[PDB]
């Protein structure tokens, strides 16, 4: 928000306004990075981003401690080297390259289509990067009529998304990514679980309106009473939440789940790519921004 607005106070004492991305700006397949870039906490153009810039942006403006993004930074730069063909040092070339498929970006996302989702031909690919309202609605509908959801509900959401993706993706494309997705499940609990409930740290419940605002608008749900978690969330909270989602009892089993969908997941680890492997082409679509309504500087 505008720095004088005081909207972030006393949690964020140095806010910057929302500015929609323009057609030449680089955006990510990540709703967090996109929100940060829309506020200029990382470059508004989404280019040439250092680790420290990301660390400070997350810590000071989202209540996410450095520990939470350690592996994410490692993988961002692994993917940068893979996509660009050379070491990216400590300047991430852009956000868009993070949508390189079957890498850090993965199938069965909560709010993005898959790279080969619903394509008639094997060489076809689509926008697996920008927010997709229809896709996100398939996640939201699992918790329809609710204001909050818990670990078991999140497990049901990711199963629905796995089922849909496995059915809709071009044959042979779908690849399960439980470890990375469920770190992201933990990220959702970390950012938009309801800290106004007495047992939030032990038993976090996601506020659906907060989640929907963050994902749809790629800005922060301050108007809904959200604020950055304080103290900043740490990695322990995230991986615990991740394990709790995958441990939760499934009471509704979708059909067409991949092998081993139900049950614990492997620890997320550093990515690696063969030098022989050429990257998949990146979707080239202009960056998504909310248009129904468009957002003001304080939104
Ligand atoms: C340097 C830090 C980060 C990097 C490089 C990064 C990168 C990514 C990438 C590549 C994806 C796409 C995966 C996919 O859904 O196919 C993604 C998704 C996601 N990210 Fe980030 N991320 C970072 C930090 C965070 C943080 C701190 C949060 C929240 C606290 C966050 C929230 C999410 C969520 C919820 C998704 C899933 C979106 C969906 O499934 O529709 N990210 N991120
Ligand atoms: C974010 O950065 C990535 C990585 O640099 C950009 O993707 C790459 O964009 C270049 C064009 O600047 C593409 O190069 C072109 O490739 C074709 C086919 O190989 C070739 O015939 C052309 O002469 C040219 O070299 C490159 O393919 C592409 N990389 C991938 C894997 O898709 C991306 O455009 C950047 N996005 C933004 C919004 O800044
Ligand atoms: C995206 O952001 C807009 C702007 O903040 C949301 O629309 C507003 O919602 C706030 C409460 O968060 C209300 O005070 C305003 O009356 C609304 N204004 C307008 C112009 O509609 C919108 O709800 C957000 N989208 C989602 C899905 O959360
Ligand atoms: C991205 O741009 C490429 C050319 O630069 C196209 O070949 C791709 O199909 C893809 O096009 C999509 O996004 C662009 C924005 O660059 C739109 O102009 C197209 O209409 C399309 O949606
Ligand atoms: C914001 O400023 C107030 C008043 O000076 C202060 O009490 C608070 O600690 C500040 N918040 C942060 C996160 O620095
Ligand atoms: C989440 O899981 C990690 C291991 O992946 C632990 O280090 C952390 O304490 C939490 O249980
Ligand atoms: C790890 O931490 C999470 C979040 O604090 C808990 O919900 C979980 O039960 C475990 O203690
Ligand atoms: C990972 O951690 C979660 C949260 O404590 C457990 O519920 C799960 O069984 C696994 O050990
Ligand atoms: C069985 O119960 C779980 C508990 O959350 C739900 O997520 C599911 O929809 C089904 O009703
Ligand atoms: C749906 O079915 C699966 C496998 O049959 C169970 O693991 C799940 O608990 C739910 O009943
Ligand atoms: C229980 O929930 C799962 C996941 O949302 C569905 O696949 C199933 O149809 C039932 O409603
Ligand atoms: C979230 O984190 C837990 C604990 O490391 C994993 O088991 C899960 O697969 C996801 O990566
Ligand atoms: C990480 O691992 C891959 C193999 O999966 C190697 O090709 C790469 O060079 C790095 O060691
Ligand atoms: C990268 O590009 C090579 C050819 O240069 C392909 O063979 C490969 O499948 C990938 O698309
Ligand atoms: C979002 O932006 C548009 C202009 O692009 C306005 O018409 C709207 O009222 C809101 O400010
Ligand atoms: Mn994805």
């Amino acid at each position: 928000q505008e720095p004088g607005s005081g909207i972030g106070y006393p949690y964020d004492n140095n806010t910057l306004p929302y500015v929609a991305p323009g057609p030449t700006d680089s955006r990510a397949p990540c709703p967090a990075l996109n929100a940060l870039a829309n506020h200029g906490y990382i470059p508004h153009d989404g280019r040439a981003i250092s680790r420290e810039t990301l660390q400070n942006a997350f810590l000071n403006h989202m209540g996410i401690a450095n520990s939470v993004i350690e592996l994410a930074l490692t993988n961002a730069f692994v993917v940068c080297e893979y996509v660009t063909g050379s070491d990216c040092g400590d300047s991430l070339v852009n956000l868009t390259l993070l949508a390189e498929p079957h890498a850090f970006e993965h199938d069965h996302s909560f709010s993005r289509k898959d790279y080969k989702q619903g394509v008639a031909n094997s060489n076809d690919f689509i926008d697996n990067r920008n927010f997709d309202a229809e896709t996100f609605q398939t996640s939201l509908d699992v918790v329809a009529g609710k204001t909050h959801f818990d670990y078991a509900d999140m497990n049901e959401i990711r199963l629905q998304r796995e089922s849909l993706s496995n059915e809709l993706d071009f044959p042979g494309w779908f690849t399960e990514s439980k470890p990375i997705q469920n770190v992201e499940s933990g990220f959702i609990f970390a950012l938009v679980s309801d800290f106004n409930l007495p047992d939030n740290d032990e038993n976090p419940l996601v506020r659906i309106d907060w989640w929907k605002y963050w994902f749809t608008n790629e800005s922060f749900p301050y108007h809904l009473g959200w604020h950055p978690p304080s103290p900043a969330r740490e990695i322990e909270f995230v991986t615990s939440a991740s394990s709790a989602v995958l441990a939760a009892s499934v009471t509704s089993t979708p059909s067409s789940l991949p092998s081993g969908a139900i049950g614990p997941g492997a620890e997320a680890v550093p990515l690696s790519f063969a030098s022989t492997m050429t990257p998949f082409l990146l979707a080239t679509n202009a960056p998504y921004y909310a248009q129904d309504p468009t957002l003001g500087p304080n939104d």
